[PDB]
């Protein structure tokens, strides 16, 4: 499409992960306000999840359930909220720097980037301890995303590409993305199509699914771009950290 939407989430000071589930509704991660704000499909007014605690989130994460994950910076740590419910739970994860990015499969395993540790850990539904990808020679990750059959997709700051990592395999795939410069976020849709913000050149790129076409998808006045995500319809979600708002682009 050519018409993009800024939702009317309000008093953003650098937004930094977006989420969508299911129901269209979109989660952001409000990181200079140090809390999430949700906004129901068609409904004119946000709401601020009651995550007790919580300081610079980074990245956002909802599952089936609608339970919603989130990275918190200041305190180094992964957190969970149950629909419905007012009381998180902190997750297992162990000696944290900078969790960056999270991503929920279909059987609950929760993915991590600690980017300040220059690696990925996963925690399996129930586990009590991470334990960290095979991504050889990742730095700085950022941002990940998990597709429907468990392949895990990670961006990595200091040597901008993207990595992935399909399920019980020990080798890595190089995405052939080129000319980036800072991979932020990235998002991956049932087709395989896979998005990625590239912050320093202020664009969104859109990977396409067998053709392994790169184009720049058609978003207007962006000032960096954070995070991305994309429903089942192709409809992409971007955080604009400049402008501090959250657009949306049908496909
Ligand atoms: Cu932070
Ligand atoms: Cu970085
Ligand atoms: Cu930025």
């Amino acid at each position: 499409s050519n018409t993009q939407t800024v939702l009317p989430f309000t008093g953003l000071n650098t937004p930094s992960g977006v989420a969508v589930d299911s129901a269209g509704t979109v989660y952001v991660t409000d990181h200079g306000n140090n809390r999430v704000v949700k906004l129901a499909a068609g409904s004119n007014t946000q709401t601020v999840l009651p995550f007790t605690g919580l300081n610079t989130p980074h990245g956002v994460a909802v599952d089936s359930a609608g339970t919603v994950y989130v990275t918190d910076h200041g305190n180094n740590r992964v957190v969970k909220l149950a629909a419905g419910s007012n009381t998180q739970t902190v997750l297992p994860f162990t000696g944290l720097n900078t969790p960056s990015g999270v991503a929920v499969d279909s059987a609950g395993t929760v993915y991590v980037t600690d980017h300040g540790n220059n690696r990925v850990v996963k925690l399996a539904a129930g586990s009590n301890t991470q334990t960290v990808l095979p991504f050889t020679g990742l730095n700085t990750p950022h941002g990940v995303a998990v597709d429907s059959a468990g392949t895990v997709y990670v961006t990595d700051h200091g040597n901008n590409r993207v990595v992935k990592l399909a399920a019980g395999s020990n080798t890595q795939t190089v995405l052939p993305f080129t000319g980036l410069n800072t991979p932020s976020g990235v998002a991956v849709d049932s087709a395989g199509t896979v998005y990625v913000t590239d912050h320093g050149n202020n664009r969104v790129v859109k990977l396409a699914a067998g053709s392994n076409t790169q184009t720049v998808l058609p978003f207007t006045g962006l000032n960096t771009p954070h995070g991305v995500a994309v429903d089942s319809a192709g409809t992409v979600y971007v955080t604009d950290h400049g402008n501090n708002r959250v657009v949306k682009l049908a496909a």
